[PDB]
């Protein structure tokens, strides 16, 4: 039993509501939350930017430190770092950005970065403005992730969607 609310269960360990992620977040603490990262941990807009604003740019700083250490991320992979006022840990998650060119393939890359934590909260990964279609990042998930994992979908037609459509 955990302390996640109102959600609609999808399969043995997927749920989705329509939901702010920093809201549920901030309501929740969970042991994870999952940014939509890039590669350089840049969170200027989509859910990266609203988490690091959350954070009042603690998030970011934590980030920039990381990168002048470690390097960028790889497409498809993650890190974990702090997850400040919002959550124990954030698992940084790079999904590929349609609008850069990336190779689609590689999302199932990135979900497979859930697997290492036993519950999460969580975007659709390369959803919204990373220009990928969220029926199909939906699909990915449902089909790669084997940890409980809460998805928090912010366009309300889409909520929608995703759960007509879902098979
Ligand atoms: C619509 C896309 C882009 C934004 N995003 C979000 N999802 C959940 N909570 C959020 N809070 C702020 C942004 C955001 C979706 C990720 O596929």
């Amino acid at each position: 039993v955990n302390s996640f609310s109102g959600y609609l269960k999808l399969t043995d360990n997927v749920y989705i509501k329509n939901a702010d992620i920093v809201e549920e977040a901030k309501k929740v603490k969970p042991t994870v939350v999952v940014n939509a990262a890039n590669v350089y941990l840049k969170h200027g807009g989509g859910v990266a930017g609203a988490l690091n604003k959350a954070t009042n740019n603690a998030m970011q700083v934590e980030s920039d430190d990381y990168i002048a250490t470690n390097g960028p991320l790889k497409v498809g992979g993650s890190c974990v770092l702090s997850g400040h006022n919002l959550a124990k840990h954030c698992l940084h998650v790079v999904g590929p950005n349609v609008n850069k060119g990336e190779d689609i393939q590689l999302l199932k890359s990135a979900y497979e970065n859930f697997n290492q934590h036993e519950v999460l909260l969580a975007p659709l990964l390369s959803a919204g403005i990373f220009g990928a279609d969220p029926i199909h990042s939906l699909r990915v998930c449902v089909d790669t992730v084997r940890t409980n994992v809460y998805l928090a979908v912010f366009d309300k037609n889409l909520y929608d969607k995703l759960v007509s459509s879902f098979l």
